[PDB]
């Protein structure tokens, strides 16, 4: 029910969100960023009819959805790749400066 | 058993909260705000009786009740219209500083 | 359903009130017919907030009448309808 | 099984019966007034080859309320369509006073 | 629920169908790979009330039977809201009534 | 399985439209075998991302062909397959 | 009613059938379109006084029943004796056997 | 489930049975009268040896399957496999079927 | 359960019944017909006192359990733990097995 | 088949047994690497004529019984009488009684 | 099984908690603060045993409880008053500075 | 009900604690009847918080005397009720 | 308790049958094709003494798609290994076009 | 599914093995403290696909045992698919066929 | 399921955690610090095989593991001792400067 | 009970490994009794973490010697007991 | 159906049973003190045309504490009040000590 | 618990009720469009305790039933806690005993 | 229902029965070493109307370890406690070695 | 599992109690408003564990049962692990075992 989506993880700054939307034109999809708290609406402004001249069982239904996730401040974006019906949104931030991961004691 | 409550989402700034109160008088009703944590009390302070002089099936029910939701800081108010039992309050706050939407790699 | 109340002043007089929030006066338009009052209520805007930003959220009425009605006062004030009618004279 | 029945008011003064009654002729329906209360002549030996399955086959009553009347009855595509006319009640009068 | 439907059987040439479509206009109807296709579309018709007309014990259907090939039809008609097709045809030259000795 | 969506244009043409996402060319193979259509979907790279960053997340078809079909267009475009197929001419 | 089957060869078929009281003029065979229908329907009934009789076994009813062939099956003599039909079909050429 | 009898009542003295023995030869079949008690035996004398595999169902099938003094038997007739066995005693010297009043 | 014996039935007029009865002396077992009506008693005259400790299993044990007029008896034979017994009487005068039509 | 149990002694174990119709043909006992089988074969059969015989209690039945012996138990004495089969096993020196 | 505690919630700056500790010596009780996130430890030192020199049934049931809570910063203490086996202990803190509740518009 | 705790020092005496938390020197009145002692707590005042603020949060006994009672000390100590008790004396 | 039968399309043209046949020898077993469908002479009185329980024990059709042949059977290790060959659909051809 | 298998029983001296291994080659089995192990593990086969070969009705098994000291082995013959072993062992001193009286 | 952990509660500054790694060589063992959130990551980098020469139940499974645990901030680690299996670390850090326990009224 | 992993290196050899986490040597002491191994490990302090502090958190054993065991070697590593045992001969 | 009973004590020298006895009238009542425990004269056949249904119909021990007493009794609207007087258990007394 | 009452139907134009009120003041109770409402209304009584009187086996009520018009009222009897009250009205010119013919 | 019987070894040279019979005196019991396995006089008629109810009423074997031997038999406080001794298994050598 | 005992009932004056403690010691026992109290107590006894002893079929009890007044104890007798407990006292002047007429 969920559309198709996963996350990348990439490193301690970056992290990747994989995208599957298949048929949507670019007019359609909006993204929308509101206090580090990433929305994606994809809309069919186009509003494709469901009409019987012939046309049989749709199994891939598409319209209208919306999606949000509180991210961790501040986050940016760095690219976005529209390849074969897939988006690979590329998002890289986090500076903690305490990385270190070597201590021992015999 | 919740009262019939409405929120309304307009912008990144902006969220406006819908109110059924029909019979309440304003000496009743009473707002707080402790902290961005909003506490709305309506409380009945003439405490109508339930008489049986003739009354008869009393569905709608109203005496004292109390709400509370912790607003993301440091929400300040905008209007407050009290229209035929309804009141649409207009909280709007929020300076992140980056909506930017777009970035494409081909 | 709207939420309904109904009182009696005296054995003269029903007097009923109503939760209709959000309701205007052209949305509201009543008829009595066959001894018989019906309020209806009626949506005079397709009711379509822009989907886009807001969605996520949680009629007729017909009632028989003891012959012969006198219909009083209807005050719509605060979101409130509150109808005052008349009925007795039973000659006993 | 029992023929599909709908019923209407258009206003205070109009009933409106709508039947389906199909395969019925005009010399086989009959109806009748009686006590305020609204209600085959030659049937066939069916040939079992011919008539395998047939997916169709080919009296009933509602009290009026005081004192209903006939106006217009029409036979159109199979259907059945009667209107009724009846009022007076003395009492059509909508009132409302204040702000 | 979909409308009811009689078949009469006729010979083994003829097969005649009895469909039961009362109130429906000869404009709304339609009839079309030796498959029979008998579509009832709503062209211009009203739009139901909640006020005015309320309860009831009609839309739009389609139907499809794979019959042998290869069917032409013979007569439609319409009356008392019946439509009574004909379809005739058939010669498989196996007919045989017949078998008997002691 | 993937999801699968089905029109006629008219009886000539039956047109399949189909969501293979992350599919790319040399992984689809199609095949013509005794009149039934055979599309394949084969990895060519085993899929192993680098387990200790990335785990946690959320085939073959045929069917009949009804004499004689004849192949018009086959698009694939933003992760669509959009196929047009054409068969009637039954004589009747 | 009870039935019972044989392949003589692949030639032949042979149907053996138990019909017992039924009339001449009752029984009927069709080979239509390449599919067998056995009718056994009585043509009239018997003067049967509910006083005396009492748990009556046998059901008697008329019954149609169809068997689709594999094209294209043929009759070759059917023997009426014992009480039992006895129906010889012919069909095979399928250049493979 | 047994094979489907029917007994005929027809007077007091007399009672007939008719049975159904569809493709049942004269030698397999016996009937034996023993102390007033009637026996009818269907005796198959050798079963048909015969295949299973051409012969696709066998659900029915042929195997092996107190009277009032001082009973004897009128007739027994055989054809198309059912059998009319006619018995005629019973003598009570009363049957006699009156008697009314107010 | 009781123990497990077999009615050979020989003709009309003669019966024979079978009994188990293994390990059973014969002054413990006796036979009696009264009022045309037989009955065959099993009586233990003293139960072997064995203990309960050294005899294991003791599941299967030893403890003690109307004609037609005029029944004679003809054998009684005692071997090996098998009682075979020989009736001979039923004379109804009509055991006539004959009769058949056309 | 009804089976009963003795030990007599240390020594002794006696098995007494119900066979009745049993012939001596029939029976045999083998003492095969302490373990004791002992056999009831009837070696063919009696004719049968289902008519007039009746419910047959008796499952007349060919058995093989099987126990495995504490090393090393040995035979006595088998006496066939009344239709009684009472087996004699002698075995102890356990230096434990 | 909660030992019985209440929460006495005073004004926006100050929440009292009410305490039911009957036979408890303050030698035994031990209060902790680390981080803004309260615990109360009640710890019998003297640890009292269960002895049946002629002891009867022990429905009241005491020896060593913990408890925490996650206080919003920067909690101090106001008072804490010893009467009767109860502990009335007053937070006092929360300066928001927008406790403002009044705007209308018609 | 409040909660009890039983104890005998000897055959002498019983000796009950109970937790009475909140409980103040009016509000317990005792009383002995008919050899059974009645421990009454009732309040004094109608315990009323303002509801507008607080509002969210989570009586008689009668036992029977085994002639014959000799009250020995009662403590109102740190929301306890300490009661020793003393019978014995059944000359055997 | 038939034996157990496994089916494979090598191709278009050449289904392959392999069967599990163990302790069957060269003259019990005989193929069929009849109507174009594909489908122990001598048994033994067992010695109960020596056979306590075998757990082992020792007619299948297939309707063919018109019009299946015969390539190569073969009995090795137990199993029988049988090559049909059949095609002529006159339709082998794959088309697509379009960016 | 574990593969299936008799067991002949000659003497007291020897019991033979029949095991079903159809498609198995002379290097993949292996036979092996008084117990036999008869192990077939695959050393060169083929892995399945699911596009040309697909549905069946064989991989490796291991199989214990634990006789009676102290076994060997006489003679395994690879006929039909069938691996028939003999074993040949055992002298108890007790296999008296015997004891009689009246 | 969960391999065998322990997690050791010091003081308000301190937390030690205690760790059961039998079998794990140092070279397969990797800990991450990412935000302050600890990622322990346990990785068979031999990646020994469950081959049956002669092999028999193996109870005790072990391959590759992922665990996480987000942490106030801003966490230091101050000893790590492997001895016997086992893992001690010890990390410390705190500073409210608000650890009062004592206040009185009667 | 601890987690035990059992494997032959060959007909002669069998080896146990096994998880004792936080065992010391003085902790664990073996029996050898009747052709049978007894590992026997019993805490020689009452492990007892200051309650006030720490709280929430998440034997001996038998296996018959199948005459005649020969003991290699027993090793005390990283929380891990790795006994090599030796036992074959059967003249056969 | 036995009637609804209601005991009481005043206070330790006051029981106090109130009784509700609808239609029942002087005579027919009759109570009895027995054995250390408190314990319709001529009835009617009712005609079935005006009695078609009463929706009310018309022995009771309860053993006493030593040792009870009579006070008053009294019929009013119906009901039965009696009082009853007993105590002496010479102990009345209320004792506490400390702070 | 509503209390219980019985119904007495003297004639065709007469209905005398009897209710059952214990302890009712005629004060505390009121009789009163063609419906009959007896109402039992507590004006001047005593508040119950849980500490002197505790178990029982009386608050206030109201009854309501449409009458054929046009009722009136004609003797209320307040006696042993029972009211009588006797409702005196109909005339419906039918009330013929009778019809009988052979 | 048999009495309760507790069995525990000291070491591997030392097992030890401890059994409860209570009311059984020393010429009742009677105790046998049978084949590797270790294993009322005169009874009463009980008087009804003294002996309402005992709540108390008054052979049993296991099979021993080769070869098990007796020490010493104790009746004391209405038990029983048997000492056993046995042992030469040939091997009660402890073995360790490594870092 | 609390211990199993027996009660004895000599007389109306005598109730004779049989208490079955095994392996207890005569310091640890302790027998005490007529009311018994048979108290059984360990004072000095061995604590168990699970490596040398395991697997049993002995803690401290008490017991108490309300005589009618005013008993004294006789004789407590410590045999076979056995206590036999004699209590002697009751005069009720009515032990009367009388009355038979005609």
């Amino acid at each position: 029910a969920y559309p198709p989506y996963n996350l990348v993880k990439e490193s301690n700054v970056k992290w990747r969100i994989e995208m599957a939307l298949a048929g949507w034109s670019p007019d359609a999809v909006e993204v929308s960023t509101e206090s580090n708290v990433l929305l994606i609406k994809s809309k069919a402004p186009h509003q494709h009819t469901d009409p019987d001249h012939e046309y049989i069982h749709r199994g891939v239904s598409t319209r209208t959805f919306a999606r949000g996730f509180n991210l961790s401040d501040d986050v940016e974006i760095g690219k976005v790749s529209f390849q074969d019906g897939l988006l690979v949104i590329d998002l890289q931030k986090i500076i903690p400066d305490h990385q270190k991961l070597k201590v021992y004691e015999i």
